[PDB]
């Protein structure tokens, strides 16, 4: 959204749109246009969707995508990220089986090469728990544009405690693909708010919108600073949300030693 | 707020208003008015602000305030709740010598006996921690009412790990006797609502208002659902504030294990 502003220097783009449940040839033809136009708008980063490649249908996922077919959008993401030039978070079932992956976050430079891969520890309701198995480790922290980005998917953002886990090990930047439906206005009206602020961060939510798999995603994409306002946001219609960002001590003060005891 | 409505067995009162530092026969007899007062209105309970019996002067209190004077004050607040027939919660320095007491919330029946003490785990700035030691013990959790209540302290409020912590142990209705100044619209605005959302609790929050110790503290006393939706609020002058109380599964979903590592 215009020139490149004097004090930015890194721009973030995040696609929202709907996807086709089963049909991933056209999801990620979908992801690869949203890479262009993020790119030829000097976007370094394009954040997508939870589970968009195949859609947002955890029991189906489970019953007919194989391992094979999640590596094949694996393999064409990667693609995308080099093609187009610009770093990817994509959000994909996990490698594995059918029986022992889980829903996982990925990050790929503009080279197409993973640089972390981050497993959703907080599953979200009977069909994610039956379809997919919960990760067990921290978000992972790392360097890239000159700041700390970390990864969390969807629910996982709704628990203080996991926002808190990846602000803890220095991020300052967390993405996250979501899939919110239902009209559930509490999560970017309240709560993403409250985790920006409680740990002086920033947080971008990259939500599907529309009809999809039996649902009507809310579209509502954000990115948020520390003070708890948007910095740009969407509504409920496809879009591409392109945010430069700018250049109490919570994170100091908590006693950690007793609250790890009290939880 | 009018008779009390069916399908409604708690009635809570919150007292709002200006202390003067070092005078607690003001302060107190400021006190014993909400009470007569809330308890006309038929609440059970009023919740006061904190350090509200002396001021909120945290390094005045430490230099000037004898642990006589402080048993002097709560035997006088132990005698309001007996002789007005109603449970108040206030917040005190600690009973200990200047040197080793923390800053407290006690919760005293309508007899005037102390039915729970809690010892503020999260202090704020230097002058609180150069004139107070922090707690280490959790929040209590108590039958009340038909309800169970808990207790914290103005900052301690802002970490979700304490907020946590109460609910964990199964409150329903948590109290906060706050001094808030300076305009920190966040809290109540962004924090209070995604602590009831993110643990479906309630929290009443009784702010100091007005010219204080050399600050001006911001009102905005407020109950919030658990819906993060404000049931009663106040804005920045005196006042007394009550409210009816009504009769995602984070709790559950939550995994405790892990979080506890990674804080």
């Amino acid at each position: 959204s215009g020139l490149v502003p004097r004090g930015s220097h890194m721009r973030i783009a995040l696609m929202q749109h709907t996807a086709r449940p089963l049909d991933p040839q056209h999801n990620l033809d979908l992801i690869d246009d949203a890479a262009a136009r993020a790119s030829e708008q000097g976007a370094q980063l394009l954040l997508t969707p939870q589970l968009f490649g195949f859609g947002y249908v955890p029991s189906q996922i489970c019953a007919q995508v194989s391992a094979e077919q999640v590596d094949a959008a694996r393999s064409r993401l990667r693609g995308i990220a080099r093609d187009r030039g610009i770093a990817l978070v994509w959000s994909l079932p996990g490698p594995e089986g059918p029986e022992q992956r889980g829903i996982t976050a990925e990050l790929a430079d503009e080279h197409g090469e993973v640089l972390a891969s981050y497993q959703k520890v907080q599953l979200y309701g009977p069909e994610e728990k039956a379809a997919f198995v919960p990760g067990e480790q921290p978000p992972p922290v790392l360097s890239w544009g000159g700041r700390q980005l970390s990864l969390l998917v969807c629910y996982d953002v709704e628990f203080p405690e996991m926002v808190r886990a990846a602000a803890a090990r220095g991020a300052q930047l967390v993405l996250v693909p979501t899939a919110l439906a239902g009209d559930e206005t509490s999560v970017p009206g309240i709560l993403l708010p409250a985790r920006a602020v409680e740990n002086g961060i920033t947080l971008a939510y990259a939500n599907h919108c529309g009809p999809e798999g039996g649902l009507v995603f809310d579209g509502g994409s954000v990115v948020v600073g520390p003070a708890g306002q948007p910095l740009g946001e969407l509504g409920v219609e496809p879009g591409l949300l392109v945010v430069d960002l700018p250049d109490a001590d919570y994170l100091q003060d908590r006693r950690a030693e007793l609250h790890r005891n009290w939880l």
